[PDB]
């Protein structure tokens, strides 16, 4: 319902941007370059519980 706008996704690498997502899967993400780009792996199966560490 909110994954922030993936468009520039996949990305050709991440940064070291420590920005930690709990995906609604229960699991944390070092931030919305390991978001967007799970989300456009699991080609949607990924959503967002609360931009933060679970």
């Amino acid at each position: 319902a909110v994954s922030v706008d993936c468009s520039e996704y996949p990305k050709p690498a991440c940064t070291m941007e420590y920005r930690p997502l709990c995906g609604s899967d229960n699991k944390t993400y070092g931030n919305k370059c390991n978001f967007c780009n799970a989300v456009v792996e699991s080609n949607g199966t990924l959503t967002l519980s609360h931009f933060g560490k679970c």
